[PDB]
């Protein structure tokens, strides 16, 4: 299982708008990717959890992804966080 760690810069806090695409781009795949948030993982194909993460700004969350496509949805997602803004 691979992951990916970021950081939020968006005050805004990624809502369902981005952690639709993320979830969306997440399991969109295939592989098996979850969302962590200072050791608060969770569903990378859920929005209700992705949302209740308080991705809050300046907050370090993650992302971790278990299949054949794994490292692939991990390289869609920061493209997804990085697509938003909502890191880095």
């Amino acid at each position: 299982m691979e992951q990916n760690s970021y950081v939020i810069i968006d005050e805004t806090g990624i809502h369902a708008r981005p952690a639709t695409m993320l979830v969306q781009t997440a399991s969109k795949f295939d592989s098996d990717i979850q969302l962590e948030y200072n050791g608060k993982k969770v569903n990378l194909k859920s929005i209700m959890g992705v949302m209740s993460l308080g991705v809050g700004k300046d907050a370090e969350i993650t992302i971790y992804a278990d299949g054949s496509d794994e490292s692939d949805a991990i390289q869609a997602i920061s493209d997804v966080l990085s697509k938003e803004g909502l890191t880095k």
